[PDB]
């Protein structure tokens, strides 16, 4: 049986503030450009779609340093963060994105056709764009957030798939990293397994994978540390629609239909597909540069960064505009020559980050520990406890122990460092170990969060 | 530390009323109008883009001639003016400008395509328009805004740079002056150095820089002085999609699609760019012509006109319709001669500002004085504290003062009046110093403030 | 409320002509600059009943001005607008009864518009 933080968790009176100085990331909207023979990446791939995730990082409420100690006894309890105000920082000018491909499998428009069209010959893919649907999302966990999407699935010991049978489906799991995809208005799914064709989306997407939070799975959490706060915002409409060139994979049944008859008498493609379009964004709709305040939470967890850990994720469409920057080969030539000019793509994301945390300790009995243990080891096993004096414990005892305190100040300083348990993913690091404060007074956060609860 | 106005400032139940007779500025909506020539600007640039800032000047209260000078005590304080509340007005009837280039680099629309396009010969760019952006806004402070945008950074000692190499890019934060470009829906940056191309943008903005207020900076500012009230309120979206005309700055890796055929062979541009559009504009939308009452703020700084200085930025888009008038060369001919008509474009723009300041006094001792000072020294520089007698001072003293004093009426005045700290920057101007009130009642806002507020 | 229909170029010669600091000479086609002077399409939206503003009644109690409501010279001025009831009729009549046959000319086309209105008040004696 799982139960709140507020249960072994203890509040104190103590608040403190910490925000990051102003985040900046640029590079291109589309993919990333590096060395053709290398892969360094000279510039990364930057897009308002790109699923933003920070791994904030706290000091050890334990390990800091306090001007007063009192409030609670080491030798009974241990400190922790507790999260309780948010705001998020967004800096750019709001605007759209586009995105596209030169070759998209594009057919024909199917939303209106004067007479039937014409025979599929070959490569008639073409290039185009669109905007994405606008979407706009945060979330908050002590543990990172986990996507959900679709993947062709391993399949069963029979039929040895005839090259060009479709393939399997499977919705897959997935700890949702740093600058992966967001729904476009395509769904959620490994387009690069999925679509061969390597045409279907535009190019930005056409070999990634589209991730959504599986909103669901992450409540359904019982300790519900994956997240404790979130808020979405999606919507979109279709912009055109299309029919999917190609060969028929599924034929259509004769049974639905009455067989056609000259132009007519061979079948057109019925694999159509829309342009998704995100309308236009408002000030109105906007989500972020918000206070959010985590008094409550129907999870169990209520924001202990365990671990003195954060995760932030957040995705917005809402400014997306990219520039295209040009720049001329020679200054001379009185005549616009299309050679003489390179074209470039570029976008830029502002961010900055803000938070208020409660200070709370933990007194530590059997039950307790076990119950948090059972959670999640680690907690734990983290944290010191130094050796501490036995009471009334036999002379011989005490004795043994001082002798053990005494040679642990031997000034050995032989601390192997642990290893980041997830140090397979990767995302955005934020240090805050050096940013925390009191006088809340002095940050805009503060004030309003003071000021809000008031005392 | 920094504290909250309302600390070291005592506020009086001295109310006035002041307000500009009726702003108006006329020009040409994409560019200034100068002899060919000469530089003097016949006409000037006059868009509803504009970034609308007022230096609006008050009177000094210690200055000031009162009627009652018995609520304060000029040996310990010093007066400042407050303001409270502020109305926005403006003149001209709800419409929408429209903008573009006669040879923008649109290559072709992207949105949807029948066949592959055809091939880049040169000079292929095109004249279109367009609707950029809805955006209304404003902000006051007794410091100027601050705009951010994007810019070529300075690089880094390596490879000097192959000319049509892409800049590097950084973002740059800059005092929104008067007349400056508010993002039409294309982002922040210095078109300009950016865009070589001098064609990628309508011509109002080719040449210019389209800034965004840093609100996030702003606020991190601690003593908030730069701006204490606002309010944002901007929304648009896709009208089409186009590809950039020009050639290829990095080319698209081979392993996101598979090679063309023919007409296909051949990848055509993926640099794409969207077609801005702030949508329909509303009366229950509007923003100005409704008063603002800066009662509370979450700034540290409450409204306090330092310097007897103020920041009024604006923006509106709102009423942008420019009206296109036509003037002919002959009374003669009744046949329609397009060489017969000389077409023009102008637009106009209807302000109105108004406010009511509390009149606020300061006792002044050390703490409270350094702190000033540390705050900002001006404000107490730019004060006189005429010589005083020296409390119980030795007679020796006291007479000294005495001469001292009795020399300081000479009648000699050669006060070598300061320079504007911000003489480099120029907005529009606004001087009040006369149209200071005290029964609010003969105008609107005092009724409406007045009656508010109540007492 | 409105917003951009379409865009267009106005015909003409240039008043004012564009600063060749601000782009780059065409060539050939392009060599000939086309007019900048745009202009849009205005668009009032649909109308709609919840948008509706009239058939509604006014209580004049209290007004931010210093005269309130008072008919001087027991005179009165009520100015209003409405475009939601714009729509116009076109009506036409036939020159003769004949032909089985649509003649263009057998028909002149008219345009007509109408508008309904009625004011009610309240008035207090002073």
């Amino acid at each position: 049986k799982v139960v709140s933080t507020d249960e072994y968790v203890a509040r104190t009176n103590i608040y403190y503030h910490a925000g990051t100085s102003r985040l900046l990331a640029v590079g291109h909207p589309y993919f990333p450009i590096k060395k053709p023979n290398n892969n360094k990446i000279l510039v990364p791939k930057v897009s308002g779609l790109q699923y933003r995730v920070f791994r904030i990082h706290l000091p050890d409420p334990n390990k800091f340093g306090f001007p007063d100690t009192s409030f609670y006894n080491p030798d009974t309890q241990r400190l922790v963060w507790a999260c309780v105000g948010v705001e998020v920082g967004r800096g750019q000018p709001l605007g759209v994105g586009i995105s596209g491909h030169p070759l998209l499998n594009k057919l024909d428009d199917t939303e209106n056709a004067s007479a039937y069209a014409a025979n599929a010959g070959v490569d008639n893919r073409e290039c185009i764009s669109m905007d994405y649907k606008q979407t706009q999302l945060c979330l908050i966990g002590c543990k990172p957030p986990i996507g959900e999407h679709w993947g062709k699935g391993s399949p069963c010991t029979q039929v040895a798939v005839q090259p060009g049978d479709c393939p399997p489906l499977e919705l897959i799991n997935t700890v949702i990293q740093d600058g992966d995809m967001v729904d476009t208005g395509f769904g959620a799914m490994d387009f690069t397994t999925l679509q061969a064709n390597k045409s279907e989306v535009p190019l930005d997407i056409c070999t990634s994978i589209c991730k959504y939070p599986d909103y669901i799975k992450m409540v359904s959490e019982p300790y519900g540390d994956s997240l404790f706060f979130y808020l979405r915002r999606e919507q979109m409409f279709v912009r055109h629609l299309f029919n999917r060139a190609g060969t028929v994979g599924e034929n259509v049944p004769d049974d639905l239909y009455i067989k056609g008859s000259g132009s007519t008498a061979n079948l057109a493609s019925s694999n159509y597909f829309p342009t998704p379009s995100g309308s236009m964004v408002t000030s109105d709709a906007q989500i972020f540069n918000k206070p959010y305040w985590l008094q409550r939470a129907q999870g169990h967890n209520n924001g202990i960064c365990w671990g003195n850990q954060l995760f932030v994720t957040v995705v917005d469409t809402t400014r997306s505009t990219n520039m295209s920057l040009c720049a001329a080969i020679s200054t001379s030539e009185t005549t616009y020559k299309n050679t003489n000019f390179k074209e470039y793509l570029r976008h830029g994301e502002e961010y900055d980050l803000q938070f208020i945390f409660q200070l709370c300790k933990i007194t530590l009995t059997a039950d307790v520990m076990t119950y948090i243990h059972s959670m999640n080891s680690t907690i734990l096993e983290d944290w010191n406890f130094g050796l501490q004096p036995p009471p009334g414990g036999t002379l011989e005892d005490t004795y043994r122990f001082v002798t053990s305190q005494a040679i642990a100040c031997q000034k050995h300083t032989p601390p192997a460092p642990k290893e980041d348990p997830l140090k397979k993913y990767t995302f955005w690091e934020v240090n805050l170990k050096e940013k925390f404060s009191a006088d809340l007074d002095q940050f805009p956060l503060g004030r309003k969060f003071l000021l809000q609860l008031g005392l």
